[PDB]
């Protein structure tokens, strides 16, 4: 520049699929299978002190996933330059990812010894059962069949309904919902997924802090921002996302506690008897997980990137993916039991402990081209308006320094001080994180060069050049 | 290149339009004849609030009007092929102005009840000396003729007396009366003109507080301030002005009070009775207006710009138009009154509350040349040394991937009534050319592209000698 | 749209009012006539007079 | 307000003045002859809302 910062974009923002060359060299990586055995429910911690014995895991939760990758120009190479390294930088793209799950069958499950729960309202049973003192119940449930993976690079966007904090322009005291006001951050690991109240948080909204289990009410519920993310071009915070949800209405319900709403007494004739009263207008449906079933598994079976949403397709602007992953569907719970004593000799209930877990499986099969982004002036010019930390990185002019001179503390030692003494050491040092809140993967050295001896590998090399397999694959007819 | 680029530069110094090429589309726009109905004196407010009933409004007092034009880019017409903007930008120049007028011949009334006043200069009827007591009579008077316009696109600026250094003693004395030094501030409208007292304070000037009439009383007056804006070299805070003003002394009358002035001894022989008195030196002249009719306007008369005084040709720079405008030449007040109970035709206040108004009434019609600015990057450049906000507005680049929009942008409110609240809306802006209140005139909605339905853009045409238009024809009468 | 003086006979017998909205032909007329004088507020500014109600 | 998606959701969107209307190149047009209009050729609705009934 000038003209001008460029142009031209914007408008119309060029693509890295005119001047990012992919190349035949793939190396292959993956995973050693993962194992995460918590308690779903709340993570159990010692009382007498503060820190977990079992965390809490969950397929119930978004698990996400920091992946940091090498970088191609940090290798000695097997000779993969035939060219300046100024004229042109090196980018991974990955091309295929298989995200396998090592769990059977069979559903996890959550629950709370108190829901809020006063009596059924889906075909009567009272109008209340209760409007003094108590009146909540053993009630469990597992949470909706949710099971989406999405891939970028940047960390995803959520939404969920935060508190937009009662207003006095329009009369809500306590005692009344607030005004909600969308609030959207960042998906992390640890978080829930919707619930079927909405996606909310809960520890703030709930007061009574006790309609809902342990888990949700400890956790922002959240849905996935799609919208905002499928309306950046590039896609660096996701170009990849699918889908598939599903729940069933168990039965109404009419929560504990008396109506705080304003009901118009005219909508109805007053009657005489349990007719006249009105019961609590606070009903909701009850949700509930759905069949589990081999053929609604998005899991275990490649997901390619060989196009992606973005114009990103899995680019290193940082040297990272960002893998989420939900499945409740083989997120299965395993009971068990020990016995306190063997001074107990029969069958007793405080003789033998009933204990679950969860274990949680995630494997990750990657295929990485080996990929390059051409530089010229003009596209050196467009990268700097774009994210200028690229190119100092990649290392690139025009730095300053120089620099010096003098310095202190000269001779001796110390010797007393003299001499200088200052002194004074350097280097809190402080501080920004940039963690912010995942599951580490280290990937640096788990790249390869065959992908004939990967199963993904195998199946890639079928797609991609029609050989090898190596001999043969199905049927036939069968 | 080339690379960079000097401004082109500074002190090379050149005509506003070396570089804005004028086109032949032509459109036209005024207004319907805008209307303020005051109280010459002051405003006549409710007694229980600050909210005025009746405004303070007379052709005495400042009438800044705030003209807005759209950007002709963002304008839409039915045929464009003048118009890329991947080459050029547009930007008006009004090329004619008609200011219609359209009141009866009067003039403004001012008075104060306790004027101060004595004796008469004009005669020796009574003495001018010491007095313990002081004369307060009830006087009023026109005004001086103020007629001008100023026609700029930038904010004009007047000048007045403030009161600057102070004294040692208290001020408005003998010999320990402040240093007065000069305030040059933007006019406002319904401040007070210059009214042959002079254009300063009173309020703060003027201790007595009561010597001059009540509009200048609590008032600044000031003079708008020619030397300063000829004397800026782009001559964009006007490019056209005229005026047509004088003085009458109507009288020199003396002030009461007694004689603090110092009346040296050594200029006049000693007797007895006169030459042995001290005499004031407190005489104020008495403005008015030496004669007013209607054909001693400078108004009704068409402006015809093509290459303004400044360094414009009549270029809209931001597209807005700064016209302040006084005529007392007309200023008619009309007196009215209210029979409540006519129960004797004798006037009681039982019956007729009497009323003043002064009715003021302006027109502005126009017709505007549409210009265009060709992007080049070394005007470009020189105009961001000028003023960089023009190319801010027409926005170039990145926005990396899109930050700002999209993003994808924005939530969600759209009121209601609940609403999303809390709320408390964003702040209250200020124009950046608008620093007091004007009389806002929004010219936005209306463009014709004939001229042949207006009389001014007639007049224009005949003037202009295209097509070849007739011009005039005799007679006119006769 | 493409319009000729045949065609635009038959626009109006299907509804007479989308050309009289459009009304690049037409006329109902331009106006004119008059836009003045004056509404409104009336008076305005300074005033805020009376209000007006 | 008794807003639910239970009730119909009529909204009323009004459009841009085709007809004039920012353009980059016309010069063919003649009012008499021709008129333009808008004709939409996508429409998308977000519904940002989760599931629930």
């Amino acid at each position: 520049a000038t003209v001008y910062l460029p142009p031209v974009p914007v408008s119309k923002v060029v693509s890295t699929d005119e001047y990012v060359a992919r190349t035949n060299i793939y190396y292959h990586a993956g995973t050693s299978r993962l194992l995460a055995v918590g308690h779903p429910y709340f993570p159990i911690k010692k009382p007498n002190n503060n820190k977990i014995l079992v965390p809490k895991v969950s397929g119930l939760q978004y698990r996400v996933f920091r992946i940091h990758l090498p970088d191609p120009n940090k290798f000695g190479f097997p000779d993969t330059s035939f060219y300046n390294p100024d004229t042109q930088r090196l980018v991974w793209a990955c091309v295929g990812v298989e995200v396998g799950r090592g769990q059977p069958l069979g559903v996890g499950i959550s629950g709370h010894p108190l829901l809020n729960k006063l009596d059924d309202t889906e075909n009567a049973s009272a109008y209340a059962a209760n409007a003094g003192v108590d009146n909540r119940e053993c009630i469990s449930m597992d949470y909706k069949q949710t099971q989406l993976c999405l891939i970028g690079c940047k960390p995803p966007i959520g939404e969920h309904w935060g508190k937009g904090s009662p207003c006095t322009q329009v009369a809500v005291q306590p005692g009344d919902c607030p005004p909600l006001e969308l609030i959207n951050t960042v998906i992390q690991d640890g978080d829930m997924v919707d619930t079927g109240f909405g996606a909310m948080d809960f520890t703030t909204l709930q007061a009574n802090k006790s309609e809902v289990p342990l888990d949700i009410c400890t956790s922002i519920c959240k849905y996935p921002d799609y919208i905002k993310m499928v309306s950046e071009p590039y896609g660096d915070s996701l170009f990849f996302y699918l889908r598939r949800e599903q729940m069933f209405v168990r039965h109404l319900f009419n929560r504990a506690g008396t109506v705080g709403e304003n009901v118009p007494d005219d909508l109805y004739i007053k009657g005489s008897g349990s007719t006249a009263n009105l019961a609590s207008s606070n009903y909701f449906p009850t949700p509930s997980g759905s069949m589990v079933t081999s053929d609604a598994q998005i899991f275990n079976k490649p997901y390619w990137l060989q196009r992606a949403q973005g114009h990103n397709n899995g680019i290193c602007w940082g040297n990272q993916l960002f893998v989420t992953v939900v499945d409740t569907t083989r997120s299965t719970n395993m009971s068990l039991c020990a016995a306190i004593s063997t001074s107990e000799t029969t069958y007793k209930n405080t003789n033998f402990k009933e204990y679950l877990r969860h274990g949680e499986e995630y494997d990750l099969q990657f295929i990485f081209q080996l990929c390059k982004i051409t530089l010229t002036a003009d596209v050196m010019t467009y990268i700097h308006s774009m994210n200028s930390t690229i190119l100092e990185d990649w290392n690139f002019g025009l730095q300053p320094p120089p620099g010096g001179t003098l310095e202190d503390t000269y001779r001796f030692v110390t010797s007393q001080a003299i001499a200088c003494q200052k002194h004074t050491p350097p280097a809190p040092k402080e501080d920004p994180l940039k963690k912010y809140t995942f599951w580490e993967v280290n990937l640096k050295e788990k790249f390869s060069a065959d992908l004939d001896q990967f199963p993904l590998g195998r199946k890639f090399l079928l797609q991609l050049g029609l050989k090898a397999k190596p001999k043969f694959t199905l049927g036939k007819r069968k």
